[PDB]
């Protein structure tokens, strides 16, 4: 059987360019799907932005308290919108960037690294320090969901980004206690039930964060668990280009692929 051949129906059936990525490992081969095409990260850069935080910061700063205005709201910010007048700690930013995908938290985590471009090159430099010589993000929410096709800012390949995961998740590129910060937000993940969770038997752990964009664009970056705790990266990005940028974005084509990629780590 060829999986590629399967991916391939999927493109088909949902008019779109899938993108594939699990690393290999000392029992498994690579899944690789147009692993080496780019991608819009859209949201899914929330993971390794908390992990830029992390990595640059005592664990003491999770408490400190950051405030804003409403004029500082962003699409879409369903945590933030709600403490404009008590703040949020940065801690409390990490868990809503990752677990609802907010936006205003991701750009004030972004700012908390400061610098050019309101934070954005900086989050490229920690890619680049993990090895990332592709991903580039170049705007702040919510533009950076917004670029054209073919436009390479603001996008990842999948297997740059789950070469970033698997070291963030299940290496050493974190110390272990900031690690596991990182690994709950995305085991508390509200906005991955219908992407590569829905792919996975309920007795494997997903934990994850996804993206969705214009072109269609709907991306889902998880670390898994077998029932025996086995664990693997799985990125699958996608988007539906052809269809204009207001195209659907469709979830269940991340379902299907996490599906037939469940398959073959079963």
């Amino acid at each position: 059987g060829d999986l590629a051949d399967r991916f391939a129906e999927l493109e088909r059936r949902y008019d779109a360019r899938l993108g594939v990525y699990v690393p290999a490992t000392g029992t498994t081969a690579a899944i690789e799907y147009r692993a080496d095409e780019r991608f819009a990260f859209c949201s899914t850069f929330k993971a390794p932005l908390v992990a830029a935080v992390l990595h640059q910061n005592p664990l003491t700063h999770l408490d400190k308290l950051i405030t804003y205005t409403s004029d500082d709201i962003r699409s879409i910010s369903p945590v933030a919108q709600q403490h404009v007048q008590t703040g949020m700690t940065i801690g409390q930013l990490c868990d809503a960037a990752i677990r609802y995908s907010d936006s205003t938290a991701a750009n004030l985590l972004l700012a908390d690294l400061g610098g050019p471009g309101g934070g954005t090159a900086a989050f490229t430099g920690y890619l680049r320090s993990l090895g990332d010589t592709v991903s580039r993000l170049d705007a702040e929410e919510p533009e950076l969901n917004r670029d054209p096709p073919g436009d390479e800012r603001d996008t990842t390949t999948p297997h740059a980004i789950a070469l970033v995961l698997q070291q963030l998740v299940l290496g050493n590129a974190l110390p272990p206690d900031k690690r596991a910060l990182l690994t709950d937000w995305m085991a508390r993940n509200t906005t991955g039930a219908k992407r590569i969770r829905a792919g996975f038997p309920a007795d494997w752990k997903v934990i994850d964060k996804t993206g969705t964009g214009d072109y269609g664009r709907a991306n889902d970056i998880a670390v898994v668990w077998s029932p025996t705790g086995v664990p693997y990266v799985v990125a699958v990005m996608s988007d539906r280009a052809g269809g204009g940028y207001d195209a659907e974005p469709r979830e269940a084509l991340l379902a299907e692929a996490a599906t037939c990629v469940a398959g073959v780590l079963a």
